[PDB]
């Protein structure tokens, strides 16, 4: 399980979202270095325009990858996501924006050959057109924060959630929640862990040669808490 991220591993994330009646698609190719606990990912909207703001979905095309993540040798033994693989695991997770809508998400983590897939779906509902979301009034970066994870016995997986701070373009903050849930694919055992958290730093950046509606994100994933 472990054994399979000692070195450079290529990544693959495809979304096909809904938001507010307009249906859209993402494409998302780069590698992962687990030992440094390094992301570099190009995230490209394959059917235009996206109809949300970019720095909303970095949680939904990212929290499949958190099978990256640098877990130092002392606690190696609570590291869920690599003991899941190859077979993977199954997750969901709701972000929830305050005094506007949600999105419902599901995606399937796994190895395809030697590649590590993302297959994600989301469902956004109730928002609001004068809001922060789909009135795009969200500025492109993303805060450092923390990601807090239980054990979850009863499904033999783990369960994660923090607050997210998305920096709105007049100076002010639009809150969200991310809960997340992953339950494993195969039958083998997998490792639950004691309470900890991934701590997270991300850049936003552009290709300037890319007409597209994309994203380049660079984000480094440390375990920390035991």
């Amino acid at each position: 399980g472990e054994e399979l991220f000692t070195g450079v591993v290529p990544i693959l994330v495809e979304l096909d979202g809904d938001v507010n009646g307009h249906k859209f698609s993402v494409s998302g190719e780069g590698e992962g270095d687990a030992t440094y606990g390094k992301l570099t990912l190009k995230f490209i909207c394959t059917t235009g325009k996206l109809p949300v703001p970019w720095p909303t979905l970095v949680t939904t095309l990212t929290y499949g990858v958190q099978c990256f993540s640098r877990y130092p040798d002392h606690m190696k033994q609570h590291d869920f996501f690599k003991s899941a693989m190859p077979e993977g695991y199954v997750q969901e997770a709701t972000i929830s924006f305050k005094d506007d809508g949600n999105y419902k998400t599901r995606a399937e983590v796994k190895f395809e050959g030697d590649t590590l897939v993302n297959r994600i779906e989301l469902k956004g509902i109730d928002f609001k057109e004068d809001g922060n979301i789909l009135g795009h009034k969200l500025e492109y970066n993303y805060n450092s924060h923390n990601v807090y994870i239980t054990a979850d016995k009863q499904k033999n997986g783990i369960k994660a959630n923090f607050k997210i701070r998305h920096n709105i373009e007049d100076g002010s903050v639009q809150l969200a929640d991310h809960y997340q849930q992953n339950t494993p694919i195969g039958d083998g055992p997998v490792l639950l862990p004691d309470n900890h958290y991934l701590s997270t730093q991300s850049a936003l950046s552009k290709d300037p040669n890319e007409k597209r509606d994309h994203m380049v994100l660079l984000e480094f994933v440390t375990a920390a808490g035991i």
